[PDB]
């Protein structure tokens, strides 16, 4: 028993809508457990550090985030330190809200699994707090900074119908097969 | 002995530079003739209404525009009328400058052979004039409105290192395989 | 009212299934009319000469074919003659079958809206007959040669879960932004 | 300093040519050194396990392979074991030749930086020997099995103008945003 999943690509209106809350009657239930399992499976397959339900075609407020040690480790040390990229365990948020904790802007290239094959530089706040429910209805709060805060912002934007191309420095948009190099 | 040409894709720095002028001594010469012939051939093969030399990898101020009646007629007459699409003959401009004559903005979806496979709505001026040299070196001023004005602006933008993604309504960006249709 | 339609891309398993027949009880009915209208609208929007229901996510044996004079004339007359491209009116086929009338092979580049942005050369039979039902259940037959026969064979292949990449000369596969031109 | 590099995409005829050998006189030389440095830099930026000089536009018999432990550990351990995926240090080979040591075929999905965004299943031999020169002219022979043997075969095919779409199970070709998952 295997099935297919797909990450929706830009043009699909589900990516531009504002996702509906998960109804309380759904908390702790099998449908929501299937959705969270699916999100995490695709995230792990694609090695993407976060993913949201609208990207699997489900217009609900659910997102997952996970940054394993191996992904950080593959980033050259100087880049890792400049991007403040450090590992954190899996968190799934249902009906989350975001508050900015440190509004200083930091710009780095970002991509998106729903705009496959492109990167552009995007300003993001240095630190944010995400608060919401876990799939069982318990309150979860996470204050994060650096690269963790960027991923949180990217996924929360997807629940608002916002993609990185709405916020990018467009002159840095590039196919991934083009890159800057040292001479 | 046929040869290969390619249209450079976003990420290639040639699309973001400011094209150099063509020097007087090159006007009417074989190298400029080869370049104009290649632009026209590509433009006709791809059925694009305009193309610029930076998109063939050549950072020089040369562009070509042509809208055959068949291409207008393939647009549904309602959409054709809304877009004020009318045919025009081939023109090649060398070292052109643009003047805006009617600054009212008109918004429709536009694509770009150097961002293959996407469209987005882009506001453009209603009427403009382009003045420049032909490949032989005679001064031409071409005044146009509606869709022709839009194509002139798109190609002029390429010579200044500007792509439509810099000017779009980003919430309308889409892969070409997603579209709005009538119920 | 407006809605969105999308052409499923390679990877979607709907493109590799064998489409089920339309049941006699659905012939003439409103659900089948909605499907045929949608096919034709996408085909006219994308300027593709044929399209099949699996490509709109509907695993049923329905396809449509149309080559307007305008679209035909966008092809240079030399190339049009070489490919035996001539205009033909809209035909919609339900539960079609194909008979080969002239088994001689003809090889030219073709693309597919469900593998957006690529072409490759594919050998096709020179002449075929498609027979099936129109949406109202009337028996319809069309004997076609040249480019029309190629488009018939490409859409029929979609109903059997076959894409052109299964039959192509793989050394000729190319992004559309690479092309061979005349010196 | 700051310069751009790009991985050529399918359609560029450089990918279908047979790369020329590096001449004796060039071994240990500055031009070869520039090439090998560039190739390794691109390969490391893209995190691709292997890369060949034709893919940077240079039709010469030079390839590079490297699988650091972190990159390897991004693959989940069960898939890593199934694929016999183990880390290995950087090798740059000049004028390599390949000998098959175990002709048993193993099939897994493979991609290619010059066909960005797609995967397909490709059968490869289970064990091979690559013999060639290091950039200094020293003779190096590497006997490899499992996933390393796959990457060596893929890069050696690049030097002969062969891409993985020539050898794939075409019914398994997919955009990377479609995937099979476990329920
Ligand atoms: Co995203
Ligand atoms: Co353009
Ligand atoms: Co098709
Ligand atoms: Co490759």
């Amino acid at each position: 028993h295997m099935s297919f999943s797909h990450v929706c690509q830009v043009g699909d209106p589900v990516l531009r809508g504002v996702a509906a809350p998960v109804e309380r009657a759904q908390l702790g239930g099998p449908e929501l457990q299937r959705l969270t399992q699916r999100l995490v499976q695709v995230m792990r397959r694609r090695r993407c550090v976060g993913l949201s339900a609208p990207q699997l075609g489900v217009p609900r407020q659910v997102l997952a985030l996970e940054l394993p040690e191996a992904l950080c480790r593959e980033c050259p040390p100087r880049q890792r330190a400049l991007r403040q990229m450090e590992p954190f365990p899996l968190r799934v948020f249902v009906n989350p809200s975001l508050r900015v904790l440190d509004s200083r802007l930091v710009t780095f290239p970002e991509g998106c699994e729903s705009v496959a094959g492109f990167l552009a530089c995007v300003p993001r706040f240095q630190a944010v707090q995400i608060s919401g429910l876990d799939p069982n209805g318990e309150q979860v709060v996470w204050q994060a900074s650096g690269w963790a805060a960027r991923i949180i912002q990217h996924e929360m934007d997807h629940l608002q119908g916002c993609l990185f191309i709405d916020k990018m420095d467009s002159r840095t948009f590039t196919n991934v097969y083009w890159m800057k190099v040292n001479d």
